[PDB]
């Protein structure tokens, strides 16, 4: 099987490399991380927690990860150029909680117990050594869009600050519905977008008296700043067309990667449709997502490719 046979039998193009960011279309680096090397991410079912976390299997341009201590279960896959992993002793350097091991903490004394040896921290795109968002200082409040309930704008607090990215955290909700995104971000609004555009604001979870909410008397009486309206900055629709082809990791198992088109579009969504399976699998990605890659990057990476059924 072939891209350029598979192209040329069914007429279509592939989304062109300028299409994508560059994290997702870059194929020439790496993947320095070894199987057994310990590292620090985050959760990603919860996007504000940081584990002890160790490479279990490299595969191209990706690893997936361990949670020391826990099941197998919980193993995710990220890429190598991933920015929610950091090297061993950055949580504390930077005033971040890790969550222990289950039982348990110190490095040195875990690489001594456990004879491993920490990801060299030269693979990390993320250090927070970088200059971080602008107008996005943590415990400042804004308007986000729940990606999981997208009619829900609600009132949201910034809780983590990462080099480019900072968390949008829901108010009085857990973490399962935060989200990391920088300025650029289609779904954030300052305070007082929602009022000045006529849709609800969803007041934080059980605030008393949601009928009398007010970003004034609530702003005031957490202490808090509204981040400012100069630092949202405007993200351009992508240029994706329909019909085009990719590859995309697959969502019922992220250890694969398939061909795929463009299914529909939005400005900033994107269908991806899996070729020769069926559309009730098709789903809605973020155009920035890291999880799409042009056409020849699994190829090029040493990924194994999914043709289509």
């Amino acid at each position: 099987w072939s891209w350029e046979s598979y192209l040329e039998e069914q007429k279509a193009i592939t989304a062109p490399v300028s299409l994508f960011q560059d994290s997702q279309a870059v194929t020439h680096n790496k993947n320095g991380f070894k199987l057994g090397m310990k590292l620090e991410g985050i959760d990603p079912q919860h996007p504000s927690m940081y584990f002890i976390l160790t490479v279990a299997e490299v595969c191209g341009y990706r690893l997936r990860l361990h949670f020391d201590g826990y099941s197998e279960c919980h193993d995710f896959w990220v890429n190598a150029n991933s920015p929610d992993i950091h090297p061993a002793g950055w949580f504390e350097k930077t005033g971040h909680k890790l969550q222990p091991p289950k039982g348990y903490f110190s490095w040195s004394q875990y690489l001594r117990s456990t004879r491993a040896q920490a990801a060299p921290k030269h693979l990390f795109v993320s250090q927070s050594h970088s200059p971080p968002p602008l107008g996005f200082q943590v415990g400042m409040k804004l308007e986000a869009v729940d990606r999981m309930n997208p009619s829900l704008v609600c009132v949201a607090s910034v809780t983590d600050v990462v080099d480019s990215r900072f968390l949008v955290h829901f108010d009085n909700w857990d973490d399962t519905y935060d989200y990391w995104c920088d300025p650029s971000s289609p779904y954030i609004h300052p305070v007082g977008w929602c009022q000045k555009q006529g849709k609800p604001l969803t007041p934080p979870q059980d605030y008393p008296d949601p009928d009398n909410f007010c970003w004034e008397k609530y702003l005031e009486e957490t202490g808090a700043s509204a981040v400012p309206t100069w630092a949202f900055k405007v993200r351009p629709p992508h240029s994706f067309l329909v019909n085009m082809k990719l590859e995309a990791v697959d969502r019922r198992n992220p250890a694969l990667i398939r061909v795929a088109s463009v299914e529909d579009v939005e400005d900033h969504r994107i269908k991806i449709h899996f070729d020769g399976w069926s559309h009730g699998y098709d789903f809605w990605i973020d155009a920035d997502h890291p999880d799409i890659h042009p056409a020849g990057w699994c190829s090029k990476t040493g990924h194994p490719l999914q043709p289509p059924l």
